């Protein structure tokens, strides 16, 4: 029946107030958040500046902000490419990683009743299949 | 080391966000699309501003053309028309390239079975 971006965009209208506080815990902006998970998504290709400016649909001294102050922290670094001196290219740290996946991992009130729906076999499937979804989308 | 059903519906929600032959503009897709999800609480300006993401007077454009159009009424608390539910649900059922492409990854039944999870997870928190 209904479209799977009408599903996924309401649910995320509904989910949105408990989610902004779960990356208060890790002391991060919501835009923040997003870059981290998309620089661990393409920890293999590489992404720049503009490529962040991309994919947040965002200004650019905006983007500059929120990556300096994520270099503040250390958990990524950035450096000029060598083949394009135009590119600045980024990368996660160790820090970074172990930030990402908690962020990612961890389960709060809300999760706990998402999962409580459904059965074990039954998550597992849903599970990896939304992630087979998310990896194809980027 | 597996990923929350929070964070894959935020980057799913994300990687989405981008019509014309409905003559309705996106946004005004959106409120309706929102109007259409939360009926039986009825709605308020501010609760769609705050909801949608947009200032408050942003918003007033908006409901004004869909008002002009009938495709909404309201008594504030704001409800879709006949027209105005027709719409959506023409607007929210439509194939498209993107829906397509996310389809083609699973099998009928697996693409049950999720669109049929979804709606439950999104039956319990409204």
């Amino acid at each position: 029946e209904f479209t799977y971006s009408y599903l996924f965009r309401m649910i995320s209208h509904e989910m949105k107030p408990k989610a902004d506080q779960k990356l208060e815990q890790f002391d991060i902006t919501n835009e923040q958040g997003h870059t981290l998970g998309y620089l661990y998504a393409h920890q293999q290709d590489g992404l720049t500046q503009n490529d962040i400016a991309k994919a947040l649909q965002r200004t650019g001294p905006t983007v500059s902000n929120l990556l300096r102050n994520l270099e503040r922290k250390k958990l990524i670094y950035r450096y000029v490419d060598a083949q394009d001196t135009r590119r600045k290219n980024i990368g996660l740290t160790t820090s970074g990683i172990k930030l990402v996946e908690a962020f990612t991992s961890i389960f709060d009130e809300m999760e706990q009743t998402l999962v409580s729906q459904l059965s074990e076999e039954e998550n597992e499937q849903m599970k990896a299949n939304l992630t087979k979804m998310l990896s194809s989308l980027q």
